């Protein structure tokens, strides 16, 4: 363990390009270790790749490096921070995990999601599909991406970020929505839960071509006089 953990470490600091800053991550990865703290911190070191982790820890962040694949993840891990890198894959995620935010990377699939996952931001990479949503997922952030379809949201979902993708259509939202960013998409109508939901609520729908019925359709309900639905931002031209 411990002993031989060290091992890989010191093995990965040598391979280390001019650039990379394995020689403070060594310093951490070890401290980490040693004290068996909760959180490595190895973010801005321009670190191009990552030895297997402490075991021990539940938040990680590892952000605005070069990293391209990860490690296998700690198991108990509840917390990763791997914006701005050059992700293209995913290790496969911990039941733990609470938060994921790989931000800016190139990942075009994500793995199956934990059931315990409540707040994920992978915007600004290359999703091309989406797997499954969990239940217990309280904000969906995937703008930026080469998203055409989207599964369905699960009942917890309060926020959501659909933005500069090539949607087609939008599944119906939960009444637990509170912001809904689905600008600059394809699409050309809109489920009739939009109009359901609560009074605060508000549902961005710029970029879109909705069509000319559509429109009308909402011109009319939301001027009456009972609606009690969100407020709903559109475009022209």
């Amino acid at each position: 363990c411990n002993e031989y953990y060290l091992k890989v470490w010191s093995e990965w600091e040598k391979n280390g390009t001019p650039g990379e800053q394995r020689n403070i991550a060594f310093n951490r990865l070890k401290i980490c270790l040693q004290n068996q703290e909760a959180e490595l911190n190895l973010s801005e070191l321009d670190l191009k790749t990552l030895p297997d982790l402490p075991p021990q820890i539940t938040t990680l962040e590892i952000r605005k490096n070069l990293l391209t694949h990860l490690p296998d993840l700690p198991p108990m891990l509840k917390v990763i921070h791997a914006q701005f890198n050059q992700l293209e894959s995913l290790p496969a995620l911990p039941e733990t995990l609470e938060e994921l935010n790989a931000g800016d990377n190139k990942i075009k699939e994500l793995p199956f999601l934990p059931e315990n996952l409540t707040h994920l931001r992978v915007h600004n990479n290359r999703l091309h599909i989406l797997p499954l949503l969990p239940p217990e997922l309280k904000l969906l952030v995937v703008s930026g991406n080469r998203l055409d379809s989207i599964p369905p949201f699960p009942d917890k979902l309060e926020g959501l970020a659909l933005a500069n993708n090539f949607i087609e259509q939008l599944p119906e939202l939960p009444f637990s929505m509170n912001r809904a960013v689905l600008m600059n998409n394809n699409l050309t109508t809109l489920p009739e839960s939009v109009l359901r939901l609560a009074q605060n609520a508000f549902v961005n729908v710029a970029g879109n071509p909705l069509s000319g019925h559509t429109m009308r359709t909402l011109q009319q309900i939301t001027t009456g006089p009972d609606y009690s639905g969100p407020r709903i931002f559109f475009s022209m031209g």
